Formats: C-alpha cells, structure tokens, sequence
C-alpha cells in the first residue's frame, strides 16, 4: 500500500462532474468500459452484459465530429489493456487491425468493422440516423448507441478459453468455476476495474489475493497492474487463489460441494468473512458446516452472509457454473 493513485482517481470524477454534472458522473467498472476524451466531453462506454455501446459527448462545439471519432476509437480500438487508462481524458491510441470487439458489434449491414473505412461507414450512418438527445438540466448531450451482437458474452469468453484450460490444470480448479467467476466478475471485461481495485478479467486485487498467490509460487512481493491486465496471468492468478482458497483457508471444510460454495463467496469476500458467518473460531466454523448438507451451507452463506454483494453472487457464480459444467 505504496499507491497514491487515490489522488487522480478523486480529481479524475470532479474532472467529470465539473463538465458532466455530479449527476451524470459515469465511470468505469468491471462490467463497463468508460473512457472520457477531448476534454472529458465526450464517453466512451461498453457495457459488457447489456451488451450496448453508447458514445455521448456534451461538447457545445460541432457534436458530431466529436462523437464520430469515439465511435471510431471504440470499434477500432484492440485489446491492448495495459496501454489504456481509463483514468485520464488523455488519447490511449490503441487503434489496432485486431480490434477487440471485433465480431461482437455488427455495421447496419450486419458485417464485423475491422477497418476505418467501415468503422467511418457505421459512425456517419449512426450520426445522420441513429443520433439522440438529453440533457443535463444544463446543456444538451448527444448520443449514439449501438447494440452488440446477442453472443457478444460467449464470443468474449472465447478468447480466454486457452487461459482457462491452461490455469485450470495447473492447479486443479475446474474452468466451469473459473469461468462462472470470471463471467460473474467482468463479464469477460479485460479492461475491468474495480472501485476497490480489483482488477482485469478476474477482478484480483494486488494486495490480498495477489500477495496470497505471489507468496505461493514463491515470488516475494505483489503482483503488478500491467501483470494483472495481462488476461493469461490474471487468469493464472484469479485461479490460484481459488485453488488456495480450497486446499488451505476452506480446507477444513469436509464436503467438497459445501466446500465449493464456501470457496465461490470466499473468492469475493474473503474465507475469514466466510468461515465467520458460523464461528469465529476457524475450526469451530469448519465443524459447522461439515454439520449441514451443502444446501443448507448454501442457503446460509446466501442468507446469513454479511456482504449483500457477497449473497447475491453466490447465485450468480452457482448458476454460470451449471451452464458451464458440460462439454
Ligand atoms: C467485485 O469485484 C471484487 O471482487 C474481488 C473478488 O473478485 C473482491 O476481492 C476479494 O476481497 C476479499 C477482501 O474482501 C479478499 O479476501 C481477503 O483476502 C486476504 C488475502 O487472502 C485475506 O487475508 C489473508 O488472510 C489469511 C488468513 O486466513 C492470512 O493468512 C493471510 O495472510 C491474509 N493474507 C494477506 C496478504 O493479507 C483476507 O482474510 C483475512 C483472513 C482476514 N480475516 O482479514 C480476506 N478477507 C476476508 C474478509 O477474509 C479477496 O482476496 C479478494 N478476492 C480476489 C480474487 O481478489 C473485491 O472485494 C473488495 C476488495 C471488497 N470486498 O470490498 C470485490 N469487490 C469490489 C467492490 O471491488
């Protein structure tokens, strides 16, 4: 906790609300991408499970032009996450040839925009036909929007499938848990950040899970931003944890089906704050639960959890799990 990262965060928002109003102060998440340019007048927002794209600036001066070249930026721009803040209304010039959502929004024809000249195409049909309006209660605001293709999630998930598969033998963690997760956490959002930083696909937060895996494998210290928004380590890592969180912290837990849940909320909110909803006393916790069934563990650590975050997830991760289970 050497960071002072805290400071720009903070000026980052009233940078915002100053142009944007503290009303309309949209930033970025794990589940959306949010990327302020040209003077923070203008946002660029993907929303990972919605799935929808809407491009507004609040510029005065020509909308258009302004917007037009966010749709570009947007469709164009590759995965690259680690040359991207999505902090400062500084340009991250990430046009690339593989843009990253390339096959995941379509042109008004229907075909995938990996190129400026369609990407130009799907912007001017958008501004001359798809074009709105708000307001703040101040100034005007225009927008675009732009729906992704339906399986946009599951043609998301499929680039990091050989990161799953990988991580999941080295460690033995089943990928329908470490895709139920990495779904419920980013919905498969590379650019994924939390308010808490956790960060990238698996939403690791460098000093609690990342320390804890950094100190298996035998690495003193603590794992870098540039390694996290690295999707093959953050899945490396991510599935580490969940690996640890089963061996060690919830390992006195005796039924592997009670224990599994245990791990998922654990995965969220911490194996202390999961063993604490039964005793505070670890063993006495783990006695417990090896009393209940694993749906009684369930429907206690989805009642009786502290974190309302942490209850509504298991639900979450349990259920992605079920859809990914066979093969
Ligand atoms: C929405 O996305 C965010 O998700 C991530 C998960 O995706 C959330 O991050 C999780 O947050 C947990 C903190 O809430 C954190 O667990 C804490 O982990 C550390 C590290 O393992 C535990 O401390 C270790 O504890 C053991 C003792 O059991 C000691 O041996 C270790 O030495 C400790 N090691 C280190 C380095 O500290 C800590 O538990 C201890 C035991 C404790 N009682 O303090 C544990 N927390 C709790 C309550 O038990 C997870 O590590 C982390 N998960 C991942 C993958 O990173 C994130 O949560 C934030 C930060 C939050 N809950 O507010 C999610 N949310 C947001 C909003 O960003």
């Amino acid at each position: 906790d050497t960071n002072g990262f805290d400071i720009l965060m903070g000026q980052f928002a009233h940078n915002i609300e100053n142009i944007w109003g503290f009303k309309e102060v949209v930033i970025a998440g794990p589940k959306d991408y949010v990327k302020y340019t040209d003077q923070y007048q203008t946002r660029s927002h993907i929303n990972f499970d919605d799935g929808t794209i809407t491009i507004e600036t609040i510029a005065g001066t020509e909308p258009a032009a302004h917007l037009r070249r966010a749709i570009i930026k947007t469709l164009l721009m590759g995965d690259d996450p680690s040359s991207v803040d999505l902090y400062s209304d500084v340009d991250d010039i990430t046009i690339s040839k593989e843009p990253f959502l390339y096959g995941q929004v379509v042109d008004n024809t229907g075909q995938p925009i990996r190129w400026e000249g369609r990407a130009s195409n799907f912007a001017d049909y958008l501004l001359k036909n798809r074009l709105k309006s708000r307001s703040n209660g101040l100034r005007i605001i225009y927008s675009v929007t732009i729906n992704m293709v339906p399986n946009h999630l599951d043609k998301r998930a499929h680039k990091y499938l050989g990161m799953v598969r990988q991580a999941s033998r080295k460690y033995g963690v089943d990928e329908s848990l470490i895709l139920a997760i990495m779904q419920t956490q980013s919905s498969f959002n590379p650019y994924a950040v939390s308010r808490s930083d956790a960060l990238g696909l698996m939403q690791v937060v460098q000093h609690t899970a990342g320390k804890d895996v950094f100190r298996s494998q035998g690495k003193s210290g603590t794992p870098s931003r540039s390694f996290l928004f690295d999707p093959a380590s953050n899945i490396d890592t991510g599935t580490a944890y969940l690996a640890m969180l089963n061996n060690v912290y919830l390992g006195g837990i005796d039924n592997p089906t009670s224990r599994r849940y245990a791990v998922i909320t654990a995965y969220n909110g911490g194996a202390g704050s999961v063993l604490r909803v039964f005793s505070n006393d670890k063993i006495q916790a783990a006695n417990i639960i090896n009393t209940m069934t694993p749906g009684d563990v369930y429907q206690t650590l989805t009642t009786r959890h502290p974190s309302a975050e942490s209850r509504r997830y298991l639900y979450k991760v349990n259920t992605a799990q079920k859809s990914y289970r066979r093969r």
